[PDB]
């Protein structure tokens, strides 16, 4: 059987570096990479898509809202409009580095607050998905399962994968586990290959909540010691007869 | 014969809106469109490319420096790694847009500043002729005829069109006269389209300091009054039996 | 009888002119310049603050969300503590323009987006009151009557100063009219003279759902053809024996 | 004898963490903070001054060019009314934390292209003179003896405060040396420390081209290892009898 497994990079900003992008690509096979809104500058996004090409890593665009200083992980009140608009021109900024590189867009993953607003707003959910089929129609969508999100995605006619996270706790409603609940971040890679493993092999995770929750992971998501969970998932993974690779 | 008309459009940011568009437009053939930089907001660059399909305009890329609040009309020391980076991020956030509305990336010509250290200096003129090259080599590169910018991009292998200035005086050398030298910019839209319909016709332009000299305008620029001296000038051009076409 | 008349100002960036300050300044006593975030460049600000120097205009800091594109008119979720910070921020970046002009810091008021936070979220009001009693006890805040803004302002031990807008409809409530709400916005200068008149002389104005309701202005609000307006109520003061002065 | 230890601060910017003012301050006697233009967002100034206010760190600014994503470090062509009204506006959001901590404006000194720029041109040197000089004509300027910068800030009537460098090799010229000439940058901080306390005691430097040079250090510039480097410098100091304070 085989899974992808997606990390964020490319955020780094100007001489601001951020992450650890040279530690998790040759862990992970697909990377969403920042276009320049909530992080990942010009050079930057350059630098991130050598890498990832370097390393054989499927790169897809990670849109955030235009807040910098937040990183975009504040909420803001955008308009459709505004978000159609917003998500089409860092798509499309990022996809003339891969241009340039020879490499295909491989999908579009919203990032931070841009993600949660559309995993609650369906009218912020429809915009990024007529965004992302405007640009391509045949570009996949990295979205929440269960969500008003996957709905509009497939409302839209567009393909979409369904993200699991290993590092995150879930209840029996089948939804992540509130942030600042307790045991609701797994920090023990050891826990999280655990989790991983089970994800792919039974399709189900533990509930912080009692029992056991159905989950398809189409790509399992990764995070300060992210190389080290990485590496264990990845590990777990393949020690497992499992084939990492890209949706 | 036939000739390009073009002039900068879509640099409104945010609630600040720029320039006249809405005037513009139905004048000129070809407009070169902000890419967020030092003007054109996302909605704003959405707004503009909405406008130009509406009537029938070509629309090119209007890469600049990054400064917002200077209008990118700063001289700014990118090395050429910074130059190709952000006119690569550039180009390809317009093309999303243009995607989008079913229309194709007709020509990139670089703003302001950008524009004047590629007339002067090699490794930025060269830096923007590869960003170009590796984002589509098929894509023309409007320059200003006889410098080194016109030389890199040749070199480069791309396809040149040499822009001419009706609203501007040229001196024997048969290079724009200085900004500020009496009588360095032609204000009376009758002579400016007096001016245009010679470099069109007979591909000479009289001199500021004595005689005239050559000049072949594949397009020609237009600049507060912008629409009287189009106007003057598209007309005149009409009424000679030139055609006005994009490039 | 007196009363301060005041508009927002300075809002400009950079090569983006903003508004109509120059028609505007002779007709009001106080202006809420922009402070660098939702508008108000640091030049388009030394601007400003020379006008207002040049007709005797009051000046006050008019901080917002840091959202340019937005012009900061977009609800963005900040914490109590960046709320803070960025007020500061704000507040001492326009007084060094003050201080260079010999003028002092008369007054703050939020802007847009920041302001109905303010209005309606307790710990939003509390941090912009603590940020202006930390850089000038005296300072007094601008604020809607009957709000958890008014609230905080006073539980923090700041001066408070009640606005009203003649050009806004009022509800029995008190509070103001929905926006898009038939006949929300008054258009006619004449009866936003009228209202202003009887919101000073009587402090009282109708109410668009029936009647009329109380209203002390301190200071009244003026936002277009914001000068006819403007014109419209100071004249509409002065010729009833108003004094039109900073509070 | 004393001297004071200077060093540069409160650069990060959002979430993207930069520098290591946690290990320097409580080496060094005065520090330089960013002002939101080419780092330090206001949460990140904020932070930074508690921090120096913690250690007794005398806080100083550090205005730089509008260049966030090349963190002021490349040259741009501001005239001098740009420059004086950025500096002002940066001196004066300093001032708003430094006010609210109870802490007051230590000193003023450029960053990055900016302070080279003061050194080489005139007139950007004296426009930052007069912005200090505009804010509080007490406050002092740090600048590079021996440069047109020295000289306009005298001009201006402020009071010079002069800055050597341990960490840069010095030419017989009594200027620094050029950045990539071999041995140009001081890295042994044993070596740097070894340099330093023959600045403060004997007031004078080897050169590299040969035997050595006049230099009055009313400050000492300390930069990686930077901790290294300012430990090995401070204990120097203090282990030979030199008081470290602030100017």
């Amino acid at each position: 059987m085989k899974v992808d497994l997606n990390a964020d990079a490319g955020e780094s900003y100007g001489a601001f570096a951020y992450g650890h992008d040279r530690e998790i690509f040759p862990l992970v096979s697909s990377a969403n990479l920042a276009c320049g809104f909530h992080g990942g500058s010009p050079g930057r996004i350059l630098e991130a898509v050598r890498l990832a090409k370097a390393h054989g890593v499927a790169v897809g665009a990670h849109p955030g809202f235009p807040d910098l200083v937040g990183f975009g992980r504040r909420e803001m009140a955008l308009s459709p409009e505004e978000v159609y608009a917003d998500v089409l021109y860092q798509i499309g900024a990022l996809s003339a580095f891969l241009k340039a590189e020879g490499l295909p867009l491989h999908h579009v993953k919203p990032h931070g607050a841009l993600y949660l607003k559309a995993c609650r707003d369906r009218e912020t959910a429809r915009a990024i998905a007529l965004a992302v089929k405007a640009f391509d129609p045949g570009l996949p969508l990295v979205v929440l399962p269960g969500t008003v999100y996957e709905e509009e995605a497939r409302k839209a006619g567009l393909r979409v994968v369904l993200e699991a996270f290993p590092e995150r706790a879930y209840l029996r409603s089948g939804q992540l586990a509130p942030r600042s609940m307790p045991g609701s971040w797994i920090t023990d890679p050891e826990e999280a290959a655990r989790r991983a493993l089970r994800m792919v092999l039974e399709g189900k995770v533990e509930a912080l909540d009692g029992g056991e929750v159905a989950v398809r992971a189409d790509t399992l998501c990764i995070h300060p010691n992210a190389p080290e969970v990485a590496r264990a998932v990845r590990e777990a993974l393949e020690q497992a007869g499992v084939e990492v690779r890209a949706f």
